[PDB]
DNA sequence: TTGAGGCATTAACATTTGTTAACGACGATA
DNA sequence: TATCGTCGTTAACAAATGTTAATGCCTCAA
């Protein structure tokens, strides 16, 4: 929040300008692997990859402020071939060429730390997410992904906790959890309404049994407490 | 590695000696979170997590030299609760308090980017591993882990590529793939043997059909090609 | 008004994986 | 030499997930 607004100013001071993006457009993609260092400031995006046979996989979401690097800071090679798609109405981000980056952090080390610590928030997130998705199969993958969605995009209402996301199609959750067919997601979600943990009203998902998800995403809930405690407190 | 050898003699110059560890020993653990920065220099270690009901989860391995961290750098708080177990006969690492690390890298930048580099290796590795494990279920998870081990512990031989690892039980593969019962991994393996993909020799695993594994782990193969290209060329 | 396309839902059927038990091989110990 | 404990197989049955198809609800567009 503040540590990011500080880094915001450091960029405008050295000539980096904010570029604006709209929904369904990607800052970088897997087919034009050019190494940048994106600093999303305001908006929602998802990192994705498309298999050789056209299978989509949503790896995670990013809501500003956050850092996303498509290349290494030493060798300037690609960290991997991925796409960062804008899913919110409009998003703003400070793009940087990895060339200009190493020279930019060598001056101020408190912003070096800022970027370094977010990279740590990335690793802990990946291990936590990987941990819970592997133990309980797909049923837990859904609950794990849901758990993440209620912390980052959740507000409390009398009918539960509303996930304030414009689009949550069944195939979109399946892509986040690794399920290929929407009928399989629906079957699982048909059980979560049955067991009375979630309900679908007002074109949104409302969670009524947060603990049920914590049981299938314990390492993930642990991650919010340690990495995003403010987000954690809003539901605890 | 040259970058690591420069780092080794940078810490010894500041009074940081190397502790010795033996197999089965935990450098840190999920129950006594001391926020360290481990510069594992020689040896093999697995990062593990245990649930409240006692389910082991092998998240990944670490071949020295590398960098593991149990705490952030600014907040200096934990990044999650994991155990770093030594699995070789002996391993040599430099334990340093997380606060100590802050000032050393503040002086030397070439060593700072090296630490930043290794974390970029971590992120890309986690997403690639998550990508290939979440698409093709367990069969793709088992086939994915084998692809990782062959690129790190694999040596060419006439029979096939031996995976040099002592005590690689059916359990350790399951732990590393989310499978909780040895009968389930043996069944998957009973097929990969029937399909002329691997062999059991001298209580070891020889891989004969590398391309098969590459079908179920393209992002991981991609990662070794972009992140650890030296170790990649050995099998191409 | 009709009709097209997309998303949610369910069915059914096939395949995988979860789960337990029983068997046999290998080691180790007395 | 017999006996126990670990680990790899396979079997058998339950549960979960892959997969396809059909149906119904909703928007959109003419």
């Amino acid at each position: 929040n503040a540590q990011a607004e500080e880094f915001k100013k450091y960029l405008e001071t050295n000539g980096i300008k904010p570029k604006q993006f709209h929904k369904k457009e990607l800052i970088f993609n897997q087919w034009d692997p050019q190494e940048y260092c994106i600093f999303l400031y305001d908006g929602i995006t998802k990192l994705t990859s498309i298999s050789e046979n056209g299978t989509i996989m949503n790896l995670q979401y990013y809501k500003g402020a956050f850092v996303i690097m498509s290349g290494f800071i030493d060798t300037e090679t690609s960290v991997g071939y991925y796409n960062l798609e804008v899913i919110s109405e409009q998003a703003t981000a400070y793009v940087i060429k990895i060339n200009e980056l190493k020279e930019l952090l060598s001056k101020n080390l408190t912003h070096f730390f800022y970027v370094f610590q977010t990279l740590q928030k990335q690793v802990s997130y990946s291990l936590a997410k990987f941990n819970d998705f592997s133990i309980n199969g797909k049923l837990g993958s859904i609950c794990g992904q849901l758990l993440i969605l209620t912390y980052v995009y959740g507000k409390e209402t009398p009918d539960g906790i509303k996930i304030t996301l414009d689009n949550l199609t069944m195939q979109e959750l399946g892509y986040s959890s690794g399920i290929a067919h929407s009928s399989a997601v629906s079957r699982i979600i048909s059980k979560l309404k049955q067991e009375k943990v979630i309900v679908y009203k007002n074109s949104c998902f409302y969670v009524q049994n947060l603990d049920y998800l914590k049981r299938y995403g314990p390492k993930l809930d642990e991650w919010f407490y340690l990495a995003c405690p403010a987000t954690w407190g809003k539901l605890n």
